[PDB]
């Protein structure tokens, strides 16, 4: 009841008392380990009002105990006066500090986030007051506009109307606020983003006229208080792209490849005292291997280690020549280089790793543990070159936390 | 009751079944995870008489189960028979086919194994005759030379006779078969591997007269029947050593590396029926990132990284120009290349994920399942280039198995 995390690499040893704060389940038992599941049944999201008050005084109790007033009249008052609105109207609304509170704590939680060193600077844009798909659009505006910052990122997220019925519900239908269109070709191969094909049909569907080309920024679809969603184009000064070139090879210029400066996640589901937001948009600043290992070379997506072997002039006939990790290499140095010429900001999986060991320590002082999921913390390229791979990790579940939900298309009562 | 695990690059699912006849635990509860613990409680192994015969009723079964002839009267008269016999010793002796059926199935069912797709092919050497330490050494050396076969590998374990008592216990002191040494310095820095520091100052203080270099193969520590163990030094002759040069940079040979050609690792447990056997020494063949990313890329190992970016005259001076990533693929581009010039054998980790996945296959159609831990089969460089990277594993415990076991230095009652 006093669990002991160690670094079979420095020799490190950490002591974990907070996952006995924790509430919500995992997935495994004692007789199966479930921790390499990518979306398991316990991080899914329709709750009632008998459950919701210990679920507000579970989170109004933290958040005192955190300002050194915990128990105090102010405490107390506050707890009775959340049980009153929860009797009135079955539910019950946060405060402004309680929503920034809830907010940041929900990113603190994110086990399979590495980049949780900033959890606390973190800007809350409180979107509660918003009841048109319009509305929407201009406060995910102003927070690409706040968050992009002219290369210089910032934090932030902006949080809609919580959930209430449950078939009135404010979604953004995008997973990303900024994604590349995804098209397929008469002979079944695929232009641009092959993850997105769908939802590029969803939004044509919607009536999009789209230039049918690769780096083509998607259109948002707006849906608000449980309408049909709406398109809205993102106004392109405000999408700030990096332009990909190599320090060494002239010829990567030629390869034509672009990024969008700022990773916005759109599509899950804030839990804060027992209130579902079912549209919080959250955006940071990308670590390199997620555009320069995932997004360019996952087979179903981008899939351009192909083309960057052929460049390089490698051994492609035989597999054991490891051409596919030599040119995997090159693109990474590459995203890194022409996003910090352009003074727009990224982090390298190494100093990015490093960096969450340091926030491990201080979690594990000043809170007692830091639940982590070592199969997402882990870079996907140069595993055990990274501080990361050596570092046993405790995964649990602690709320406030972001829960992923599903897509709106198969769920929206249509008209 | 009926698990689906999904591979999120080619949309295969697979339907696991086998897990219902997993038996020992895992280290997770439905509140925690422990899927990244490197040495769990649960995989750490003193038994006794009375629940001795369910462990071998349940293994007993299983094994006519799979000849086809369950419960027939060569299955009922033999579970009659170690009955009789665990009454009469309060243990029993598995026959010959017995052994190599728990044997090959152990290796079957070790979850952190990526090889495991040659696991019916497995030769079993059974050594449970041997009585001294000598004897031990002999039965060593026909292993190594058997497995090693002039560079054409062959997968081998050699089972000394089972524990009893506990205290005349066989044990291998070695963590592998061959093992380089390491050796500390005056400043402190560390010649050899530095890894084995502890093991080589035991060797020493048993008498070893070292050569103090790198690449010294280290000597036998062999205990018998629970005696003091006695040192031996392998045939040079039969300890195959492969140079690492590289395809391209005729400065690779000036690096001076090289490695000896055989894993066996010697100090684990066979758990078969019951019976517990604490040396088991098995042996198979490398696959390339175990050398070139762990043995000689690990910051605590060999540390390597240093030398090889200076060469290749790289950016050194800033983390974010991926210089570690860069000389890491020579390396392992360089093992692989060494051991195929020599028709040693050897795999690289694409080929070893892939054949993976068949295997995976081929196990839950005809097992209905197959153990698997994400955190050890996705190999330690290029995760995502790997089709292993993109599957969904389950992990459970299933038996005969290998089991870790403490040193024999912290346990063995001296003289
Ligand atoms: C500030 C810079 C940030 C960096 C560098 C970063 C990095 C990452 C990476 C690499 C992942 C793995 C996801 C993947 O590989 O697809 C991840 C996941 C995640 N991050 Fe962070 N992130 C940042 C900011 C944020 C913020 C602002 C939030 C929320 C307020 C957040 C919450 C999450 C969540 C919820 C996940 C996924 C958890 C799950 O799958 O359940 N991150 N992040
Ligand atoms: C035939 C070629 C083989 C290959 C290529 C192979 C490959 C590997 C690799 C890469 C690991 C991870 C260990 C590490 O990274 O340190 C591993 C673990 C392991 N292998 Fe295999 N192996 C082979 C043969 C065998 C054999 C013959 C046995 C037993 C009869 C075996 C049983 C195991 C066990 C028990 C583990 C560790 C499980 C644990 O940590 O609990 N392997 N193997
Ligand atoms: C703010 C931010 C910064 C950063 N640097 N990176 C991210 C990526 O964060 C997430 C990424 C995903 C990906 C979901 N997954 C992708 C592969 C296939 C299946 C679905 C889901 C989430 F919820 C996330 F927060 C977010
Ligand atoms: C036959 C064989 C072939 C191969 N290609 N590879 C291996 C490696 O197999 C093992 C490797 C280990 C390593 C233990 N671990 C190392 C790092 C630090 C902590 C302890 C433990 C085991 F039991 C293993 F079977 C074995
Ligand atoms: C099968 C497995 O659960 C899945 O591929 C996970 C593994 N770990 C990951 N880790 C990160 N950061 N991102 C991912 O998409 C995944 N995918
Ligand atoms: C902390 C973690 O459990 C530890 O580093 C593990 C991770 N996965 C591994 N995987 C393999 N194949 N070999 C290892 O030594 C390890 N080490
Ligand atoms: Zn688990």
């Amino acid at each position: 009841r006093f669990l002991k995390v160690k670094n079979w690499e420095t020799d490190v040893v950490l002591t974990d008392t907070l996952h006995l704060k924790s509430t919500l389940e995992t997935g495994c038992t004692e007789h199966i380990c479930m921790g390499s599941i990518m979306l398991p049944s316990q991080h899914t999201r329709v709750a009632t009002k008998d459950q919701l008050f210990p679920l507000a005084k579970e989170f109004l109790d933290q958040y005192y105990s955190s300002i050194k007033r915990f128990g105090s009249k102010a405490h107390m008052d506050r707890l009775e006066e959340v049980n009153k609105e929860i009797e009135s109207t079955s539910t019950y609304q946060l405060k402004d500090t309680e929503l920034i509170y809830g907010a940041k704590h929900a990113w603190r939680n994110a086990s399979r986030c590495v980049g949780r060193i900033q959890w606390s600077k973190l800007q809350v844009f409180d979107a509660r007051d918003c009841t048109t798909a319009h509305g929407m659009f201009n406060y995910i505006c102003n927070h690409v506009k706040y968050a992009t910052n002219k290369g210089n990122l910032r934090s932030a997220i902006t949080i809609f109307p919580q959930r209430t019925d449950g078939k009135h519900d404010f979604r953004v239908w995008n997973s990303q606020l900024i994604r590349y269109a995804g098209y397929k070709q008469p002979d079944g191969s695929t232009l641009g983003d092959p993850a997105n094909v769908q939802f590029t049909e969803i939004c044509i569907q919607q009536g999009w006229k789209a230039p049918r080309g690769r780096f083509d920024v998607l259109p948002l679809l707006l849906q608000a208080n449980g309408n049909d969603p709406e398109l809205f184009q993102i106004p392109p000064e405000l999408v700030l792209e990096v332009p990909i070139r190599h320090p060494k090879f002239d010829w990567f210029k030629d390869l034509g490849l672009k990024w969008y400066g700022l990773p916005a996640v759109s599509n899950m589901l804030l839990e804060i005292g027992g209130l579902e937001f079912s549209a919080c948009p959250f955006s940071g600043w990308y670590m390199g291997t997620e555009i320069g290992v995932r997004d360019y070379c996952d087979n179903s997506r981008y899939n351009i280690l192909e083309e960057v072997a052929k460049k390089m002039d490698l051994d492609m006939r035989k597999t054991s020549s490891l051409w596919k990790d030599q040119a995997l290499v090159e693109i990474n140095i590459a995203v890194l280089y022409s996003f910090q010429s352009d003074k727009v900001t990224i982090v390298d999986h190494h100093s990015a790793t490093e960096s969450f060991i340091k926030h491990m320590e201080n979690e594990y002082r000043c809170r007692g543990g830091c639940p982590a999921d070592w199969v997402w913390i882990v870079p996907p390229m140069s595993g055990s070159i990274t501080p990361v791979f050596h570092q046993e990790m405790l995964n649990y579940r602690l709320t406030p936390s972001f829960e992923y939900q599903p897509d709106p298309w198969n769920t929206h009562v249509w008209k």
